[PDB]
């Protein structure tokens, strides 16, 4: 760390905030995006009738967290139930929409709403008591839905002002875009005793009107520009996904595999170009498969065997690496019962080890001392316990930038991990710091903090201007405090970072939160001079190809790590495109062709089975012709190979295996 007279900086920009009463569950709410609003919650037992025995505390702060006030009497210290959460409006909305308990007899429930950034609160009773979080329509905030205990559907045009029951007997609902709803319907008996047999419903005027755009419904998802629905199979207890890309006018069957009810699918990532489908493998197994879809969300190719998601807290350490396109790491349990860290450069195309950094040693977990990988603690990790205090972190306003706790090995080891940084989207990697920490960007990757993890109360705070290859340490305290998280506004193109614990026991460990202002670290603006020019997925500068990732490079400029000075809260990423060649690494194989461990060329399958086949017989006959190869979903590459073949039928050769009737 070469920053000069850091101490005397950064001592006048050190705001603390003790918090004389909020005892116990404590919520804390960003309120918009460059307003600075925090809200924090606390709710607690009172022996007082007329509180219904129970009672919140109410703080906010306009000034990213230096300084609170008690806004308590605005909702006149009623109690909060913090299972519903706040309820905070989209982007700027400044909605704030708290649900409060009421007492027994009552008509419904009560909610108290704010459309100023809580500086004003209304009281408004509801005409049923809410069984989920109120939801806002992305499209417009003031449209909200919500389940009542009753199972109803019920809309608000109003900012919940004014409620309708749009439709009675729901299971689940979710906002679509342009304020459409989904929602599935019960008929018989209950949700569960139902399964299989829902009715999905779709509103595109908040329920004048309806149109059922599928039965025989076990349930349904969004994801990326993909509505997907599982559909019972009519002689079994099995079910499958079908898709569609147009709010379910029309679909299509997914070629994936069919699961029983003790199987699950799950949306790890999806968006306008495809979606990453797991499918969990059937037996109590603990792993499941990765298939990535092309740009339909019809035909999939498999992409990763033996992905990691457990049943048991539906842990999965599947992660996109937001600071690099196409980059996404996750956890494998090999055949040893060893969990590895795999990496993806394009998009799950190919999957393989993360190089371990240059200076590091093999644990215990490898046979060779130097020949071993890197390996990343995620969700998993943390769910067993492990000494993780973060999961990986990365933004994509800091390009390349990749921080997470982990281990150099053969396998994620139980030891108490060091962290790992790469400054180019995890194709190289170094040891950041030694030992847990907890870790944040502030101003786009102009700074970064750490927060060492300790059972001792703490006082430094570790700071980092040059992307975390030269650390500065600074006393943001006498009184140390048993550290419990950091809080910064969300975006990571703020300066403020909010430190929060409680002090030692003697002095009756009240919640304190230390607020950190970083502009006089980062008094001089960046300009043109501090950037420099960057090719991302670079391998090999002699080649002609190099960075092609998806049939394209990127080039971009970043900051210089020499460079220690302020991106600025409206800096914008820049990056310009190479259009590269097409190859036939650039297509997939379409339904009924497969590649060999021959390279490159699609060839047709000599026998379609399992799902497969299912596809071929039951599919849409326009995804059964075909000439082998499909783009690659988000691939725009130009020029080059484009297949010769033209369009084959495949379904006359599932059908040709059969005896036909008349
Ligand atoms: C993995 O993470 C990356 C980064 O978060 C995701 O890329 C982001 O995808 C979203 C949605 O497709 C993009 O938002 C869109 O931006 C355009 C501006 O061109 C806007 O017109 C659209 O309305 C939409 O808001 C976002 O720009 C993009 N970010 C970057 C840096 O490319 C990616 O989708 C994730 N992968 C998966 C499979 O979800
Ligand atoms: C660090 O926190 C301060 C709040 O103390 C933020 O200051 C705000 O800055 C914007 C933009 O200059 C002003 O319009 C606001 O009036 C400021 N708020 C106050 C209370 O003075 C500052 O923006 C934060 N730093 C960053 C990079 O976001
Ligand atoms: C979390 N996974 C689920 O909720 C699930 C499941 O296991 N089967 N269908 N769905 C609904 C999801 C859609 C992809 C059909
Ligand atoms: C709080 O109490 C006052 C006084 O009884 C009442 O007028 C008001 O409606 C209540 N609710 C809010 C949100 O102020």
């Amino acid at each position: 760390g070469r920053v000069r007279d850091f101490v005397a900086k950064l001592a006048n920009n050190t705001h603390q905030h003790v918090f004389d009463d909020l005892r116990g569950s404590v919520s804390l709410s960003w309120v918009g995006d460059s307003t600075g609003v925090i809200l924090v919650l606390t709710t607690f037992h009172v022996p007082l009738v007329i509180m219904t025995f129970g009672q919140s505390k109410l703080y906010r702060s306009e000034d990213y967290g230096k300084n609170f006030k008690d806004i308590t009497d605005l909702i006149n210290n009623t109690f909060i139930r913090t299972e519903f959460g706040m309820a905070i409006g989209p982007e700027n909305s400044g909605k704030v929409v708290l649900t409060a308990e009421v007492s027994g007899g009552s008509r419904g429930g009560r909610i108290f709403r704010s459309s100023d950034f809580a500086k004003n609160f209304v009281q408004t009773d509801l005409p049923f008591h809410p069984l989920t979080q109120m939801m806002y329509s992305p499209q417009n905030s003031d449209y909200l839905l919500a389940l009542s205990t009753e199972n109803g559907l019920w809309v608000s045009k109003n900012f919940g002002g004014k409620w309708e029951e749009i439709h009675k007997a729901v299971c689940l609902a979710k906002w679509g875009s342009d304020n459409t709803i989904f929602f599935t319907t019960y008929a018989n008996g209950s949700c569960k005793a139902d399964l299989g047999a829902l009715e999905l419903w779709r509103t595109s005027d908040l329920g004048k009107s309806f149109k059922t755009i599928g039965v025989k419904i076990y349930s349904f998802g969004l994801g990326g520009r993909f509505l997907f629905a599982s559909v019972m199979a009519d002689k079994d207890t099995t079910r499958r996904i079908h898709v569609s890309t147009d709010q379910g006018d029309t679909w299509s069957m997914a070629q994936l595999p069919s699961v029983g009810q003790e199987q699950f699918y799950s949306i790890l990532a999806a968006n306008d170009d495809m979606v990453f489908m797991h499918v969990d493998e059937p037996g109590d197994t603990g792993f499941g498969t990765i298939f990535t879809s092309d740009d339909r969300g019809i035909v999939y190719s498999k992409s990763l065997d033996r992905h990691l998601y457990t049943t048991t807290g539906g842990e999965t350490d599947f992660t996109n690496v937001t600071s690099l396109r196409g980059v996404y790491i996750t956890s494998v349990l090999s055949e040893d019962n060893s969990i590895q860290t795999m990496i993806t450069f394009d998009q799950g195309g190919r999957w393989t080890h993360l190089r371990k950094p240059e200076n590091s040693e093999c644990d215990a977990t490898a046979k060779n001392k130097n020949e071993c990988s890197l390996h990343i603690h995620a969700s998993y990790s943390i769910s067993q316990k492990l000494n993780v205090p973060m999961a990986p972190l990365s933004e994509p306003n800091a390009v390349g930038i990749v921080i997470a706790h982990g281990s150099v090995g053969d396998a994620i080891s139980v030891m108490v991990p060091d962290v790992y940084i790469s400054d180019d989207g995890g194709y190289s990697w170094t040891k950041m710091l030694e030992g847990p920490h907890y870790y944040t960007i502030l101003d786009s990757g102009g700074i970064i903090v750490a927060i060492e993890h300790s059972s001792r109360p703490i006082n430094v705070i570790k700071f980092s201007t040059d992307e975390g290859q030269c650390w500065q340490t600074y006393t943001f305290t006498r009184d140390p405090i048993y550290f419990t998280g950091l809080a910064s506004e969300p975006g990571a193109r703020s300066m403020n970072i909010s430190i929060w614990g409680f002090t030692e026991s003697f002095l009756t460990s009240q919640w304190v939160s230390y607020t950190i202002d970083f502009k006089d670290i980062l008094e001089r603006n960046c300009e043109e001079k501090d950037y420099t020019i960057w090719l991302a997925h670079s391998t090999d500068p002699e080649d002609y190809e190099d960075g092609c990732i998806l049939g394209y490079k990127e080039q971009f400029l970043r900051l210089r790590k020499s460079s220690m000075c302020q991106n600025g809260r409206d800096y914008v990423v820049t990056k310009q495109p190479s259009i590269c060649l097409c190859s036939l690494e650039d297509f997939l194989c379409d339904f009924g062709y497969y590649r060999p461990e021959n390279d490159s060329k699609c060839v047709e399958q000599p026998e379609l089975k399992g799902h497969d086949l299912e596809f071929c017989l039951y599919g849409r006959e326009e995804h059964l012709t075909t000439n082998g190869y499909r783009k690659i979903p988000g691939d725009k590459c130009q020029g080059g190979v484009n297949p010769v073949r033209e369009v084959k039928d495949l379904k006359k050769k599932c059908t040709s295996n059969f005896l036909s009737p008349e």
